[PDB]
DNA sequence: CCTCCTAATTAGGCCATG
DNA sequence: CCATGGCCTAATTAGGAAG
């Protein structure tokens, strides 16, 4: 087909186009995230949050609280 | 040259090796959280340690305060700084 | 601590499905 | 409706090893 089409670096107009990519992208960095952790063994953290309002997120052990811990919830929930 | 390796997904026990997928990969992580966010237009927040403590982190306009507050702030800290 | 040669690896449309 | 999930290719991204 086509092949990986150059996006341009900007918001995505069609709620369609933008939705999907943020599917994909978002697992994308999510496994990034995940790779990054254990090669290198450092503390990770990651949080993002779609339209759709829902919160999909990763943390290592040392950052869990960030999310879990009902303090941590608390700020996220504010900023959002 | 021989071109990219498939890394077996563990901890690299050679330091120098270990940090310099760190770099890479870190700064790389950093470019697709921008990416996704501006565009898509959703709230993103990374944050990354390194062994040396730095602490290496991006975010959304909504969720700065998240890491550029006293309440924010501290709870990072207190996580990383506190037993495991 | 922050380029080169290449292969591993995401994603982009697009359509389909839980 | 929304969120993934392949398919087919092409745009990126990191190893390894040096600058």
């Amino acid at each position: 087909t086509r092949g990986r089409v150059k996006i341009k670096m900007e918001f995505i107009d069609n709620k369609l186009r933008r939705y999907t990519t943020f599917s994909k992208r978002k697992t994308g960095i999510m496994k990034k995230a995940y790779e990054l952790s254990t090669l290198t063994g450092t503390q990770v953290l990651l949080l993002v949050a779609s339209e759709t309002g829902h919160v999909y997120t990763f943390a290592t052990r040392k950052l869990q609280p960030m999310i879990t811990s009902e303090t941590g919830k608390a700020l996220i929930q504010t900023c959002l």
